[PDB]
């Protein structure tokens, strides 16, 4: 019943591979639906063509700023921001998909894929999904990151949509 979304990742335009996520719509329906709709583009805007602007190896990959491509933009399907839905799910290890924000109830479209357990984010960032296939592609993305988050090559979502 939970939707599955995929990204096809390209590096400087060259295909890298596919990542698919399980979204936990049973527990965070409003948050999951935002990510799902941005992945299909069915509302007229979304992630297709956007980049991962921050990648910290051993920490996380952050993306989803499809308006300014640098961590200062993005928007949700509900408006410029929306509330923290709940904090049922925790940051338990690599592959967790969680919402970036700028304080309480400031979710937009930016998200991060954790590549390590990040328990200090529990109760501060809404967890809403998990990598289902292609964790190895996420690990390959990590090798283009750096300590300060700048990427050595442009990492883009070349295509994205819903599988189930």
């Amino acid at each position: 019943v939970n939707p599955t979304v995929f990204f096809d990742i390209a590096v400087d335009g060259e295909p890298l591979g596919r990542v698919s996520f399980e979204l936990f719509a049973d527990k965070v329906p409003k948050t999951a639906e935002n990510f799902r709709a941005l992945s299909t583009g069915e509302k007229g805007f979304g992630y297709k063509g956007s980049c991962f602007h921050r990648i910290i190896p051993g920490f996380m990959c952050q993306g989803g700023d499809f308006t300014r491509h640098n961590g200062t933009g993005g928007k949700s399907i509900y408006g410029e921001k929306f509330e923290d839905e709940n904090f049922i799910l925790k940051h338990t290890g690599p592959g967790i998909l969680s919402m970036a924000n700028a304080g309480p109830n400031t979710n937009g479209s930016q998200f991060f894929i954790c590549t390590a357990k990040t328990e200090w984010l529990d109760g501060k960032h809404v967890v809403f999904g998990k990598v289902k296939e292609g964790m190895n592609i996420v690990e390959a993305m990590e090798r283009f990151g750096s300590r300060n988050g700048k990427t050595s090559k442009k990492i883009t979502i070349a295509d994205c949509g819903q599988l189930e």
